[PDB]
């Protein structure tokens, strides 16, 4: 995250940190709490990723410093990747993580709610956007989970913003006009949280951009309720 502040303990419960075993242990992907056994995330977070098997899911985690060898995390049941993600920014990024076992809700981990259809024409704004990722574009996993606040900008002014791309419907991008803001490596497949009414909703994914919060350069995200069909779909046995 760029720009952005310390975290304050539990303030993102649905906040997770997916740590990738190989070769070592190391943050790779943010992602959300969404079901009692269900992370959504992007998809193209698992490149180069065959197996399941060497991902770790950390809930109710501030500090990355708190994950040891001997702090428990949540195993990955199984991968699901939409069918039409090819690349990030083409679209389609998504991706559901099934866990190996239940995540028991406390004030430290609970799921965000999934935007409403009728929820399109709602205006958000006090959206927020949160990771461990670079503070800038040449840096490093950070310690501390960062959060900054940006304002959405419609599709029509995004797509202004990147010419020689197609953004989509099925993408919502947010940023600052001069920059300043925005998500950066590490923070994929994190939540774009926004709050009206006072109730959290998953509005997109961390997904994509050109650099990091540069001018005129909107982060650009998978516009979630464009895609709770699939959810329900992907999550219902
Ligand atoms: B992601 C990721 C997501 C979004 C951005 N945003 C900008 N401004 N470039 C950067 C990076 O984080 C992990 C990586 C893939 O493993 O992509």
């Amino acid at each position: 995250i760029v720009g952005g502040t310390a975290s304050v303990r539990g303030e993102w419960p649905w906040q997770v940190t997916l740590h990738t075993t190989s070769p070592t242990q190391r943050h790779l992907c943010g992602g959300s709490i969404i079901g009692n056994q269900w992370i959504l995330t992007a998809a193209h977070c698992f490149y180069g990723v065959e197996s399941p098997k060497i991902l770790r899911v950390y809930s109710g985690i501030l500090n990355q410093a708190e994950i040891a060898e001997d702090t428990s995390f949540f195993g990955v049941q199984e991968i699901i990747i939409h069918d039409q993600y090819k690349m990030a920014e083409s679209g389609y990024d998504i991706a559901l993580l099934k866990l190996e076992t239940t995540v028991n809700y406390a004030d430290s981990q609970r799921p965000i709610s999934l935007p409403s259809k009728g929820d399109r024409n709602v205006i958000y704004t006090d959206c927020w956007v949160t990771g461990w990722g670079y503070r800038k574009l040449r840096d490093k996993i950070q310690n501390t989970l960062q959060k900054a606040k940006i304002p959405l900008v419609t599709n029509e002014e995004c797509q202004k913003r990147y010419r020689g791309h197609k953004i989509t419907h099925k993408m919502i991008c947010a940023g600052y006009r001069e920059g300043g803001k925005d998500a950066c490596k590490g923070d994929s497949g994190g939540p774009l949280s926004c709050k009206h009414n006072e109730v959290w909703h998953l509005v997109g994914i961390t997904s994509w951009g050109e650099g990091c919060a540069q001018r005129e350069r909107p982060g650009v995200y998978t516009n979630v309720v464009e895609y709770v069909d699939w959810i329900l779909e992907k999550t219902q046995a």
